[PDB]
């Protein structure tokens, strides 16, 4: 009558490996990755998550690099999605060095259809995604509003494609509408929430005030036309108006105020100054929010990882050294 | 006129051992457990708590394993109850390797009556329990709503037995009613709060929506019938309705919505997907609560434990090494 | 025009010593305490506080023990008051091993008058106290409501003496009234706030319900009689009523409820059980408050202390070892 | 279409150096500063910030001292402004040992005009300041209300010059008014907010009650006269009234109350006592605010810095030692 995902009982090797991957015990993971050639690294815990997922979820960077050194690894895309969703920057910039993300071939790609074609890349528990099918890395990065990850995914040449019209009549949109209505509406609202984020507006365009105003008007039209999610499509336009008002408020000089209120070389330079000012201001105001439990969980896990590394390092130190002095003590 | 539990004044050995067990000083606890054969490990502090209780209450895993290596230890069940009540996962999974919990013979057992028979296992200060007598580990795990501990205690084959009817007329229930009324009503409301937790509902049944609805109706009937705790029995049914509404809200596909709203292979697979989705969502929303003082207390105690371990380890390192180079310096 | 307490500019020795005492740099403090015989350990910072005060204020236990090894130290009583006011338990139990607190001769002593006689023990900046003159350690411990410190100061045989009547007519009270009115009223309200704390009520008497009720009635009489602080004297009686209601609420058995509501061997045992239950419950509810900045300041200072200790320890390690291998490399 | 400040793609040397400066990896920064003579230390990240700015923004003191050992460094004044704005005390007291702040020649200097003359000292991204041009270090220290930094900048002999009259008619004020109106009004309100801070009032004058009252009346006059920012000029006067009321509330003796309410040797001593009492009280009440995310970011970065230092130190330890025992093992 029990709910258990792992139907097969877990061996002692997989148990020590998964607790070591959960609590960042780096050197015994090195030992298990080297000496044990019967160690299935695609093992799952009681919930059904991989050692890479357990390593990413607790912010251990070193074991994530060490696991990415292996090549039989799976569910890497969901590890990237989880690291974006919690906002671990170095884990994202280490996962993006995997060969599956070499040319950007999986980051935000509409010609390789994620929802229509069973690509099966972003997946966990071989049965479904951790988010919607329409959610791609840069959409989730815009949803979580973390600026360094958005800039890294933009430097990889991945962007958010604007959704189609409310009645586009092309057979792709008609087929995606006919297969599921609620999923299609959720895809549209998720892509528009990704488009209306201050991170993507600040880092993706060249005239962010113009793009923000056009998006606000377009979201108001899709608000009053569409009946499902009729209020959230107005909240996104309110977020765009909030973004352009925050750009107005961060101006110091009267030249900056006139450059925003006019919009029209010099304008490119003053917009590149104001975008940087707004990014640093929003970074401070994200650093001035109250503290949730997950950050202390990260700190306690990093402390335990430090404990394991230092204890084993000094133990292997005294063994490797006392061997070489034992050779003396026997030799002399 | 002073209140003091330990009537006997504490020796210097017991003082150093209890401060070392309070602040996680691992190696001097190893030294006191080895070199001192007159060390009563059942010593109590000023409050009256054991070294195992002081070690569990501050989250020191290593000294908890080290104390469980000993065999004259007492009050292990209350250490398990305290580790469940604060939610230390590794301490629970290390305490459950003790031989008193080998076959599950003490976890959630109604044929071995905890309230009626003086089992005296879950006890502190030889005079009473840290909770009610009806509180067993999985009931407290459902009360604290921690999912990994509930899954571990369920894998041990322990479950919450449903309480009897409001007038069962069997002589066990009549005797437990005649011995104490307030204690019996508290036992009933504690067991029903354990049954209505989202952790036990999500991890214990096969059709959680059906069990949640049946429990909500049963709790509404026991709400309007019983006069004592007349509102809390409605709050539990409101929690069950909140649980089934949260399951409805976490659906993505229209197939998932239809699978919840109908209830009737494919349904087993879609329920095993939705239960995992709800578990991960509730884990995130538990990780998004504000921070209390006890977590920082845990972090400071782990930092002090790390300090003691590293300082003594490098000190014993330089002594063990400088001895072997002193043998040279005298020999050559 | 500048405000500066230290009129004499600070030498480089005193500067390195005071920054090392501020940030817990243990080994350079050992070096400065040993090799420098011209080091005035009563030096003050820019504010005017001693190295012991700076060491206590940031929770460094090791340098506090090291400074208490010295004997020319001053302002120890204010260090005890500061450690009580922030609630550092081990620093208090280490400061109470100083010879000035050997027999309890300074803890809570009315025959050695603190306000009338210029004892000059609890002092900083040679001009005044960090609190009122009537504030003694156990009064401040009752004000901060920390239970372990109250129990430690009670085991030292220090207690809070009840203030006199509103018109006592003894020449001591008349003289203390004639010297200052506002100071005398503040002394009375501070001593009554110390008497009405749940810590002192729970740890100081044998029948806490009777003492709490008598104190609540006495505080209501002094509320309606006295005009100055007319509402706070009612808030203390409300705190006493809150304490006895919390004792009523923590009862499990009907025997415990009847033992509270009656008050009259068996009653001594059941009160010693309920007092322990209330102490543990209030300790949990103190550990369930939100987090202030000072705890993170303590954690960051302990981290920096750990960094300094480990870095210097491994540096002195490699020097002490490489000397003894250099003797070889030159000898062979 | 991408927004990127660093138009030149970053080399692998600059990448390893900037990630090492971001996450406090001290020894590889030592290695890159020594062995690489083609390392442009004025490199910028994706945002456009220097290695000194990235090192200051995450509170790494050791790499900040190490970078200040170099002499081709730029944007030091904005590093000082950032360290003041986040309130890192040791980083400020280490940056003020740079030769650009030797005699106080850049701290708060009106004869060397910061807004009128293009001094280009406090700058980032070669295009603008992180704050207004009128913002100098002690004005920002008064804005952030951190007392140790205000005292350090006051001991450097830097002060806040009072702004001119609302119509001063001198050609400097007329020219600064004619060049920009909004910038001039922002400069006036920023300087008056710096003057009305409790830190500058408590640490800069000799009779703080008189200065606070004169400033409150002057700010009320500039409130009712000036139309722009008409309410904030009243909020500053309300802050001055709050400051003098807090000084009244912190009095213990009736002599202290009479010394405040009169204002008129003995008065100098009692004001020097009350100013110290208010400073310590405001320091406690700043340490009793809720916790934001940036403090945990500082703690996690210090933990990672400790990890890097200890791991490399023990690695270089075992290499340097095993070389000298290898010389033996080959020699004997």
């Amino acid at each position: 009558y029990m709910f258990s995902d792992r139907s097969t009982s877990l061996s002692i090797e997989e148990e020590r490996f998964l607790d070591a991957a959960e609590y960042g015990n780096i050197p015994v993971v090195r030992k298990m990755l080297e000496e044990c050639h019967s160690l299935n690294v695609n093992c799952v815990d009681y919930m059904g998550q991989n050692a890479l997922q357990l390593a990413v979820a607790n912010e251990h960077l070193e074991i994530t690099e060490l696991l990415l050194k292996k090549e039989n690894l799976s569910r890497v895309g969901d590890a990237l999605l989880l690291a974006i969703s919690k906002g671990y920057v170095r884990i994202v910039e280490a996962i993006l060095s995997h060969p599956a993300f070499a040319e950007g071939k999986r980051l935000a790609t509409s010609p390789s259809q994620s929802e229509l074609q069973q690509d099966d890349f972003y997946a966990y528990d071989e049965d479904g995604t951790r988010f919607s099918h329409d959610v791609t890395p840069i959409i989730l990065a815009a949803h979580c509003q973390e600026y360094e990850i958005v800039h890294t995914l933009l430097r990889k040449g991945a962007r958010i494609e604007r959704p189609h019209d409310y009645f586009c009549k092309c057979n792709d949109c008609n087929q995606k509408q006919k297969h599921d209505s609620f999923s299609h509406s959720r895809s549209r609202i998720n892509a528009y929430k990704g488009l209306a984020s201050p991170a993507y507006l600040s880092l993706s365009s060249e005239d962010p005030v113009m793009t923000a105003l056009e998006l606000s008007n377009e979201l108001a039209v899709l608000a009053n036309i569409e009946k499902e999610f009729k209020n959230d499509y107005k909240k996104l336009s309110m977020q765009c108006k909030d973004f352009v008002v925050g750009l107005l408020d961060l101006c110091r000089n009267t030249e900056e105020v006139e450059a925003i209120l006019n919009g029209d070389r010099q304008y490119q330079k003053i917009m590149k100054r104001l975008i940087k000012r707004y990014v640093l201001q929003a970074q401070i105001d994200k650093e001035s929010d109250e503290v949730n439990e997950g950050e202390l969980k990260e700190i306690k896990q990093d402390i335990s990882s430090l404990r394991y590394e230092l204890l084993e390092e000094k133990s292997q130190n005294t063994e490797d050294l006392a061997e070489l002095i034992r050779e003396l003590g026997e030799k002399l």
